[PDB]
């Protein structure tokens, strides 16, 4: 029965560390929102793109900071014990950088760069790292955004934007079958990529079928 | 044993006030129907819009009255004890005003104005107020209506109506991520907003891709 | 869009008050546990009853205090806006008093006395009151406890305990039909009272069918 | 190429999984054996010590396969693959807690469980026994010991129930002495009162017919 | 589209008659409660039986009246169109009479007598009748009550009460297999009769196993 | 105990009449299927419509017959005692006529005509009648069919079919709000009418949104 | 681009889809017969006297099923057993349970697989012809648990206080032979696992009897 | 009780053969992926077609081998007892050849040729054969691919590709009504063919309405 008092001394600690961690993550959900809202502008005002990439980078330079405090909360080797506390809001952010990197310089941001921009490592040995599964589920979110971008881009006159997209999403669908995912929780999300490529193909059809 | 007779004296009262309250609410459901049916006309006859906004305002000027009687039934400080009796049929009506405000003057009706048109306060201190969570869930119903409007509007020739919508729904999706809802009963209903914006984007595509 | 910034200024407040309120309630769940665990002793050691009623009262004298702080967190007229935060852990506690009142003095604690022991009122006009629906759902929990008590009491030799119970639960089933509940969330919990009375009848059978007395 | 590097790592996590299910499958197999043999106690009270024995021959084996499981899991990745065995460990923690009760009439310590399976008691020291898993294990003792109390009276032993309702009695005690917050385990503690229910009922049935051996 | 206005003129009438009918039935639910609460006394005070049969008969004499008003609401030949509005609260009452008839005179109340005490007919030709399926489902409720009675009766000293019950419930289980119900909504309720006879047998066991019938 | 023997003499009768009635209804489910399967053709071969309306009418002329035998099984004034035995497979058939009436002559079949084609009355006084609630729940089934018809019609080239539909389903949605159903078992089925009108609107969109090009 | 290739296709595709409706037709007659036996055997839960009477009717049912079964064999082309197997793997479990019940009611032991085929006019190997799928046989006499737990319960209702004890040795040896297995997790592994909950109340019922129960001067 | 030990001796064998069969099939799912991914290139680079048909044929020449091993695992006359283990991943492959046969030589691959390229027979008498129902459900997968091809083809300039497709898919829709499928599991999949022909017609419209050909 003292056995159960020792239990409370440990159980208070794990449950205190959780509310402390949700607290940091809540600040990161808050920062993420800001970037995503601002980047929404790109579906109606193509001129504000670079303007908006900018704000979003002001957001990311901040996120890194709160992330580093998240590391001071997690005890070493316990990464995956509390992982589910941020695996989401990191995908939410990996998608945000991958978009901004495509908008700016028209290629696909490396995993390594993402960690560079958020103050992580690229192996859990070196410290608080970027879960490689999280990274992927992030830049998979690029499909749903870039199919809406292709549609909204033709709305605003830019008739080249679709073709350039279907080569990016084209090489992106390429690298996901070049995989060989086995049926897990992520296999499901890759399978819904074909429907995004679907309307991106359709949109490239619509342009060069009217010579627009 | 008398303890249980006193119980009946109070238990008759709460259950009498309930049937009295359903009675008022039923009259308000009835009035709401009328407005919603008449505003349905906008999906087939663009000329009857102002005509239909009109009938609906005749409906609202009435609802306020029944609403004030609902206040004479509810004992002070018991607002949320019977709240569930009308939280629905108020969202049903908040949507009706927000639609009529958009149709007429092309902007988004304030929460304060909604109470002004129904004879409520804007704080439960001042009296029978408009639950701020109810207001929100009301003007979220605007998405499902205005996506159908955008579709039915092009059916009837008006090719500008979509573009104007996707800026309204555009600034509306903006203010909902500018939030940071935590996963409750309303978080679910905001998430199904992206699918409405989906076909509103698609429709703005359809117009300026054939130029009409 | 400023409209949505004002929104955050209010929305932070309602959601701050919630975590502040769960915090108080959590302290009350903690105190409640203590009382309920200690009163579990009555199912194996009939000698520790008064001893255990005592500990539980030390628990209640404390609960009242945290309850009064809960009142300083709730803004007037908003009782039922956050009611669901404690309607449970009050039934949990109304049952605890009704049990301790039955164990000690063999009758049924008044609603008014329950509020007197927790520093509440008996009307939401006067202030932070004891929700009369909560009170009932509490002393309905007495059935499941006192059926187990009647069973465990015969285990330990006391052959009068069942008969005395079936007159308490007897007059208690009486007052609940003397009602006329209409089918809500509480109508369901009254209906599962007949199954408690069931084994309490059965236990009174078992004793005076073997002329068992002590 | 970014997506080819991806395959080189993605093959590894998915190879380690099938390698880990493989070890676990061997541990499910061993577990069954012990549980089946301990089923005997519901019909032949004489085979108890006999059956505790076979079960211990099973446990001495499980530890071994467990230590190989540790050579498969990379350090600090404990909880990345935890869900692969959190079940089949509760399955086994229940198996020892039963055998410890059958033999020596008290409740096996968490520390001893690890001692019998070659684990640590902290994830710092290495592959440890997840303290949440341990609990969910010795909660499985209620469903077994209520059936034991019932089947025990069937076979004549009229003291067995009373001794159970003090074990399950002190066990229900330590679970309210907790203060679980509503998670996945809170749900399983709540269904403990229905097990104590029929264990009380059975202690009633014996000493209400004055039954004593 | 006038076609749909005519529709409203009829649809208001059926839905008005329903609220009018629930209104009568609600009064009958109210009266039924009274009887059933008062007859509950027999489980703790064997002396108040005849006293309680009495109050219950005061309730039935009343129910008949409201019933006859229910007949003035139901248009002829529409009996089964609104049947589901009272098939319950009639079983609730058929059980109440069958109990009072058993308590008083120790036999089983005829279907014909039940209608006589409620002002109905015994064929839907003659008018508002007592649905024979409803009657049965009523005096099937006798099992759950008289098994609790047998149990509570021994509690209070009356050691003959069980034996007398197991011959009533005995002849009752007899007439239900003498049937040949085909699997419907009522077949299910007859099957749960065996569990009532179960403890009624058990209770007759418990008495004459400690020698409590005078002999 | 004889009281319970008399009971069996009656209880055999109600339960015999039930199997006799399910027997008639089973023959009517069978005939119904035939009509509905043949009318499915309209979703792929617009030329077989009149051909298929025909087969379906050969089915209905038959159903009436079995229906009249169902009347000889039901004792007068017991209509609603066994109603639940066919309230379904009549909605199944009321939808079948309403579809064939729309396909042929482009308007909405009267309740009175439905009874005329099945040998019923229009009041339970006159005899075995067509339950007016059943009639409604039938021609509500028209929505799910005619939305799929509008979609499959554009597939096959007929670009006028949708517009004509959205005026039929348009006036049909009109008469259902012109109601004032109170929340029962049928209120639920009317509410799921808006989702059928939804895609029918969408389809009319898709047609008249595909006009011309530049001309240079 | 040839198009006759797709006409030949119709000539074969009409045949497999005709044989299916022909096969459902036979199976429908067998579902019909099965019902009869199961309904009549339901009587045992309320009238212990009608057992032998009811075993009888059910055997009149099985003597008939065999016949329709042999016609089902004339519809299935050799070596295509498992191509249409899913058309009857259910309604055979339905019947394997019916025999295993009647064999237990009658002579108190467990019917052999070989005997089941003997009573239905099958073989015991798909070489010899239309056989009794061994997986089907098992899934049948697993249905015995749900029936015999309800029987033990309904038996004590009607006075027979030995019936439970006799059941818990049959179900006892039956639970024995199922762990003596080593099923790997498939579609049948799931159905064996729900056997412990049937043994549960059968143990409970043997408890209830020999716990009642008295020790007087 | 020994009756149930003999049972285990057979039951281990059927469940060992299953894991052995899933093992071969898994290797064939792996090879199939390779062909399908590589043939995806045709939707963006019309020059790599013949290049990609080639890689895919290097994949098929391999598949046949693993297939022949699958035959050494299946006991004769038990074809359909384990059929459900590969009926999918063969449609997956029948589609892969039918596509590569269309891309190369512009006609429709015979069922007989499919077996020739995979080392099967064309009757279950002769041995491990190609289930004719599987073959069909394969070359039905041609519609979804060739509608996307017609769309992506005009994207890349080739304005004749649609017209040629609508005669292939045209003669293919022809042979499927020339059928008379009865409502089973495959009747459903043929019915969703009209929606593929739909956009294929639409695309032929789009080209010769801006006279991109003729």
């Amino acid at each position: 029965l003292d056995i159960f008092s020792n239990y409370q001394k440990y159980i208070d600690n794990e449950q205190e560390v959780r509310e402390n961690i949700r607290i940091v993550v809540r600040e990161i959900e808050h920062l993420s929102k800001e970037a995503q809202i601002k980047l929404q502008i790109i579906h109606s005002d193509l001129s504000q793109i670079s303007a908006a990439c900018g704000l979003a980078r002001k957001q990311v330079e901040l996120c890194a900071q709160k992330y580093q405090k998240l590391a001071e909360l997690v005890p070493a080797g316990q990464y995956y014990r509390y992982s589910d506390h941020w695996t989401f809001i990191t995908q939410r952010l990996i998608f945000i950088i991958a978009l901004v990197i495509y908008l700016e310089a028209g290629f696909l941001v490396t995993r390594e760069t993402v960690a560079e921009m958020l103050g992580l490592k690229i192996s859990q040995s070196e410290g608080f790292h970027l879960d490689v599964e999280d990274y992927l589920l992030g830049i998979l979110q690029l499909a749903s955004e870039l199919s809406r971008f292709a549609t909204n881009s033709v709305t605003m006159g830019d008739y080249e934007r679709p073709l350039n997209i279907s080569h990016f999403i084209g090489d992106l669908n390429t690298g996901f079958r070049l995989l060989n995912l086995k049926n897990d929780g992520l296999r499901k999300r890759f399978d819904a990529l074909k429907y995004d490529v679907k309307k991106i193909e359709e949109v490239v059809y619509d342009v060069s079928i009217r010579g627009l």
